[PDB]
């Protein structure tokens, strides 16, 4: 049974390209009017914390929900540093490999729907992830390019990054990936 997924959206790209909307659009996930209106106590992603997701959250997502600000990935690190503190607990996906047409085969930078099906299949959710995914045709590569990954990331073994991200300052690696974003 999918956890609660709820998602505050900066009405900014055309939502008719938007994977967020399409979440909301079949069910997967509820739209909430305000970042303030999204579950306390429930996981948010957050790919500007260094704190990674892990299987046992899984505890909190069926208990509390999870959440999701999405907005331009240009806005991204702007809108997470300054209007979520406190109320939630904050996790980074563990590192992935886009599979979207944007994006395809670059590190970290996922899209609302893939980061929504990584969250799930990390903390046991594998089905509801293939689902999710399901709603685009490129979805399901997205756990075929990242399997090796997964297998690792779904057991507890965060082990992966440093090889996969190819440095052993993870933490500096991902803070220049997304200033790539913010400053182009
Ligand atoms: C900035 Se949003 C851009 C939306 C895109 N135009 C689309 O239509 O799908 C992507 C959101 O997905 C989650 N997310 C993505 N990657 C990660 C990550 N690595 N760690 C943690 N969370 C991640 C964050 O909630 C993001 O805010």
């Amino acid at each position: 049974m999918i956890p609660r997924v709820f998602i505050y959206r900066l009405p900014q790209d055309d939502p008719r390209k938007n994977t967020a909307i399409k979440l909301v659009r079949f069910g997967f996930a509820q739209l909430v009017d305000s970042i303030k209106a999204l579950p306390s106590g429930s996981i948010i992603l957050d790919p500007t914390v260094k704190t990674p997701l892990t299987p046992s959250d899984r505890v909190i997502a069926e208990s509390r929900g999870l959440s999701l600000i999405d907005c331009s990935w240009k806005r991204a690190v702007d809108v997470h540093t300054k209007f979520i503190r406190g109320k939630f607990i904050r996790r980074r996906l563990p590192l992935l490999i886009a599979a979207n047409p944007t994006h395809y085969g670059k590190p970290y930078i996922l899209s609302t729907i893939e980061a929504v099906a990584a969250a799930l299949y990390i903390m046991g959710f594998k089905d509801e992830a293939m689902e999710v995914l399901r709603l685009y045709k490129w979805g399901p590569n997205f756990i075929i390019i990242n399997q090796k990954y997964l297998e690792r990331y779904a057991a507890g073994d965060l082990s992966p990054e440093r090889e996969l991200l190819g440095v052993d300052d993870v933490d500096n690696g991902l803070e220049q990936l997304m200033r790539v974003l913010t400053n182009g």
